[PDB]
C-alpha cells in the first residue's frame, strides 16, 4: 500500500530594521599590553590556537540582521 | 506500492534594513604592544594557530545583514 | 513497485539593504608594536600559521549582505 510522506513548511517570515540616522561612534581605548611567556608550545592532532592577541573592532552595521533556518526530512541518522 | 517521499519547503523569507545616514565613527584605539617569548615552538597534524597579532579592524558595512539556511533530505547517516 | 523522491524546494527569498549615504570613517589607531621571539620553530603534517602580525582594515562594503544555502538530497553517507 501507499506511504506518502510530505515535507512542505511555507515561510513568509521577516526580519527587518529602520534606523534614521546612525549617530557619533568613538572607539578611544587606551593603548593595551600584552605579554606571554612560555617555554614550549607542543601542538598536535587538530588543534587550534590564538596566542598574545590584542583586537580593536569597531563594527556598526547599521543593519546586521540575521536569520538562521534548517529543515530537515531523514529516515536515519 | 509506492512509496511518496516529496521534499518541497516553499521560502518567501525576508532580511533588510533602510538606514538613513551611517554616522561619524572614530576608530582612534591607543597604540597597543604586543610582546610573546618562546624558547621552541613544535606543530604536528593538522595544527593552526596565531601568534603576536595587533588587529584594528573598522567594518561599518551599511547592511551587513544575512540569512543562512540549509535543506537536507537523507536516508543514512 | 514504484519508489518517488522528489526534492524540489522553492526559493523566493530576498536579503536587502537601503542606505541612504555611509558617512566619514575615521581609522587612525595609533601605532601599535609586536614583539614575538623564540629560539626554534619545526612544523609538520598540514600545519598553518601566522607569527607577529600588526593588521588595520578599513572595509566599509555599502552592502555586506550575505546569503549562505546548502541543499542536500544523500543516500549513505
Amino acid at each position: 500500500g501507499k506511504v506518502q510522506i510530505v515535507y512542505k513548511p511555507v515561510d513568509l517570515s521577516k526580519v527587518t530594521s529602520k534606523c534614521g540616522s546612525l549617530g557619533n561612534i568613538h572607539h578611544k581605548p587606551g593603548g593595551g599590553q600584552v605579554e606571554v611567556k612560555s617555554e614550549k608550545l607542543d601542538f598536535k592532532d587538530r588543534v587550534q590556537s590564538k596566542i598574545g592577541s590584542l583586537d580593536n573592532i569597531t563594527h556598526v552595521p547599521g543593519g546586521g540582521n540575521k536569520k538562521i533556518e534548517t529543515h530537515k526530512l531523514t529516515f536515519r541518522e
